[PDB]
C-alpha cells in the first residue's frame, strides 16, 4: 500500500518503517527496544524489503539485528511475529544448530549468539492491524 505515518527517523518502505539502531544491545534487548515505540524488531518478507534496508543501513561495515531467531529444536528461522524466514532472499544457513540470531551485516546476513553487543534495527510495520485473528478463542 503508501505506507501510514511513522516517527521521523524511521526509514519509510512499503508499509513498514525502519529504524536503524547504530548503537549496540543484544538481540532480545533490541528486540525490547523496538517494544517501547510500540514497534517489533524487522520482519523481512521479501529481497525488496532488505535492499531498501541496504539503502537505509549507510555503514554496512557493522551489524544490525532483525527479528530473526533460530528456534531449536526445529532448526528454521521463525520471526518473533511467528513467520517463517526466507532464506531464498540472502546468507542465512536454515542448518547450522547453533545459539544464532541473524543480523544485517554489510550486504549480508549474519548470524551469531543473540547475546553478542551488536546494533538492531526495528520496523514499525504499518499495517499491524492487518491480521489479528480470532475473537479469542470461541467462547
Amino acid at each position: 500500500s503508501a505506507k501510514l505515518e511513522c516517527p521521523q527517523d524511521w526509514l519509510s518502505h512499503r508499509d513498514k518503517c525502519f529504524h536503524v539502531s547504530q548503537v549496540s544491545n543484544t538481540w532480545e534487548e533490541g528486540l525490547v527496544d523496538c517494544d517501547g515505540k510500540g514497534a517489533t524488531l524487522m520482519l523481512i518478507q521479501d529481497q525488496e524489503e532488505l535492499r531498501f534496508l541496504l539503502d537505509s543501513i549507510k555503514e554496512k561495515y557493522n551489524s544490525f539485528w532483525i527479528g530473526l531467531r533460530y528456534t531449536l529444536p526445529d532448526m528454521n528461522w521463525k520471526w518473533i511475529n511467528g513467520s517463517t524466514l526466507n532464506s531464498d532472499v540472502l546468507k542465512i544457513t536454515g542448518d547450522t544448530e547453533n545459539d544464532s540470531c541473524a543480523a544485517i551485516s554489510g550486504d549480508k546476513v549474519t548470524f551469531e549468539s543473540c547475546n553478542s553487543d551488536n546494533r538492531w534495527i526495528c520496523q514499525k510495520e504499518l499495517y499491524h492491524e492487518t491480521l489479528s485473528n480470532y475473537v479469542g478463542y470461541g467462547h
